[PDB]
């Protein structure tokens, strides 16, 4: 069946759309080639519609059926809880899209009578009606990139009331079921340090390792109605409250398998028969589907001792080599099996024999040295997108600060320490905003974090070595330096100079600012300050940070104030 059908109505914006990076003094201090930075808009939506619309042909076999039964036997151990309305309301981001029914995210979070009444009505409707397709809005996503232009990605999501109900029925399922089913292969249970440890230990565990990343083209569009019903068959193995069982059944038939598309103007846009990108099950469902197809494809390909690491549609496989020619042929057999399963490749996978050459979750393993000269493995990535987005976020107030998420997740990297920390601490200190909480995203969930709490966050995630790495690889240094020339970012010497300045100012303030000066900027001086465990680090409640993926799932993970 076609992933989408269209009526001809356009994918419309709801307000004015900015596509060019503004010429602003603060962003220009970071990145001077402003014309290279752009944001996607609804103006390119028709190009994306063409790419995501195609017929799916899916052929299932015994390997697929065998793996599915194995997955369901593991799902059968799970007991999932129905969330109360209050619990589901607290998981709603403060800036989540308002309902079309007269209330918004602040009303949901405040448990306003109108919001609660409407959520109760939507819940009862899911329990009573098993078939009426649920309306969804389709919008073009506004995302920033560096040239060499991508068309806008499309986001499809139901109304706020339905999103609260999805949490009630499925938040516990999507949070706990993936690790129960996939075990160590489930990527979202790992912090970046745990992920690098898992990749390095897996790589070194093979007698002669071979690894590859597998890029499915337009994954959400490749997801069939059969895949979404198979995903529900796994959720149904949980012990569930009867209302949760009916809600999951109704949500599957009325929303997850497909439904009508409406634009921002209220016009009928078309019909979807594939994965919606903006529902609570997007991450979990994609992860399960990708794991199932890949596990079965490994068996069809006769790949030896496969270890998968899956995050949604992002897949990396590490296995035992059977020799270069045999590996090349088995990888072609894997691709053929994935294609039969309706997961054809974007670019053909390539066998890799060096762990540092593999890109998974847009990241690669690299090596640096700690204060003792000991080798420390860590995850890095090409810094082009992070820098382009940091420049955008400097010129415009954006709802999500990718720069803050990048400092947290890529804290050990040369580029996050020398450029992102220096730039934003310099600006925030000048604005007396170091203690102002900002929103960022970790594995798709929204968190409100104060920049002054970064040292203890980084220590907990990455260890104290994140503040002592030096002797970065020549390849990594070259990639960063080349990116700076390309984007017109000042060279690393300028960053060191700016860091010494903000470091002095932070130290002069005492308190949490001085802890930022000491730990975050010790790299900038020859006269190193002594770095001991931060007392606040052991007290941090990082429950919920690295449990599951929630991208597109409308999840907020910071504390709700009492009432
Ligand atoms: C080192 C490291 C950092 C991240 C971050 C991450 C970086 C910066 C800020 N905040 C973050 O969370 C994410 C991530 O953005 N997750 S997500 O669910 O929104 C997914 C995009 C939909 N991931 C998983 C992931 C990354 C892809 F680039 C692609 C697919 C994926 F699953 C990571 C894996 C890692 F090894």
């Amino acid at each position: 069946s076609m992933s989408y059908t269209w009526t001809g109505a356009l994918i419309t914006p709801c307000a004015a759309e900015e596509s060019k990076l503004p010429i602003n003094p603060l962003s220009n201090s970071l990145l001077r080639h402003h014309n290279m930075v752009y944001a996607t808009t609804s103006r390119s939506a028709s190009l994306r519609q063409k790419k995501v619309t195609f017929d799916r042909l899916q052929v299932l076999d015994d390997h697929y059926r065998d793996v599915l039964k194995e997955m369901k036997a593991k799902a059968s151990t799970v007991k999932a809880k129905l969330l109360s309305i209050e619990e589901a309301c607290k998981l709603t981001p403060p800036h989540s899209a308002k309902s079309k029914f007269g209330y918004g995210a602040k009303d949901v979070r405040n448990l306003s009578s109108r919001a609660v009444n409407h959520i109760r009505s939507v819940w009862e409707d899911l329990l009573e009606d098993t078939e009426t397709p649920i309306d969804t809005t389709i919008m073009a996503k506004s995302e920033v990139f560096c040239v060499q232009r991508k068309p806008a990605r499309l986001i499809v999501f139901p109304d706020l009331g339905v999103r609260v109900c999805e949490k009630m029925a499925l938040y516990d399922v999507v949070s706990t079921l993936p690790q129960a089913v996939m075990g160590s292969s489930y990527g979202f249970q790992y912090s970046p340090k745990q992920r690098v440890e898992f990749l390095v230990n897996t790589w070194k565990s093979k007698k002669c390792p071979m690894g590859f990343s597998y890029d499915t083209r337009c994954f959400d569009s490749t997801v069939t109605e059969s895949d979404i019903r198979v995903e529900e068959s796994i959720y149904q193995c949980c012990d569930l409250a009867p209302e949760a069982r009916q809600a999951i059944r109704s949500l599957t038939e009325r929303l997850y398998i497909g439904g009508p598309l409406t634009n921002s103007k209220g016009q009928n846009c078309g019909y979807r028969r594939c994965r919606a990108s903006g529902v609570l099950t997007t991450s979990c469902g994609n992860t399960l589907t990708c794991y199932l197809k890949a596990t079965a494809a490994c068996r069809a390909a006769k790949l030896q001792d496969c270890t998968m690491l899956v995050n949604g549609d992002d897949l990396v496989v590490i296995c035992e080599s059977a020799g270069t020619q045999e590996d090349a042929a088995a990888l072609r057999a894997f691709t053929e099996a994935m294609t039969r399963y309706s997961a054809p490749p974007g670019d053909p996978p390539q066998p890799e024999y060096d762990l540092e050459l593999i890109t998974s979750c847009s990241s690669n393993v690299s090596v640096a040295h700690d204060a003792s000269g000991k080798r420390v493995y860590y995850l890095t990535r090409d810094p082009t997108t992070p820098l382009a987005r940091a420049a955008w976020e400097t010129a415009r107030h954006t709802p999500i600060n990718s720069w803050l998420g990048n400092i947290i997740m890529y804290a050990p990297t040369l580029w996050a320490r020398m450029i992102l920390m220096t730039h934003f601490f310099s600006i925030l200190l000048a604005q007396e905003q170091l203690g102002k909480a900002l929103d960022c995203q970790i594995y798709g969930a929204c968190y409100s974090i104060e920049p002054l709490d970064l040292p203890q966050i980084i220590e907990r995630l990455h260890g104290l070595s994140a503040f002592t790495l030096h002797s970065y690889s020549p390849g990594e240094i070259n990639r960063v330096a080349s990116c700076l020339r390309k984007l017109g970012v000042p060279p690393l010497r300028t960053w060191r100079h700016r860091a010494r300045s903000v470091r002095a100012k932070l130290l002069s303030q005492g308190g949490r600012a001085a802890i930022c000066g000491r730990y975050l900027f010790n790299w900038a001086v020859r006269t190193k300050l002594k770095l001991t465990p931060i007392p606040a680090a052991s007290q941090l409640d990082l429950s919920g940070w690295f449990v599951a993926g929630y991208s597109g799932g409308d999840i907020y993970h910071s504390l709700s104030r009492a009432r």
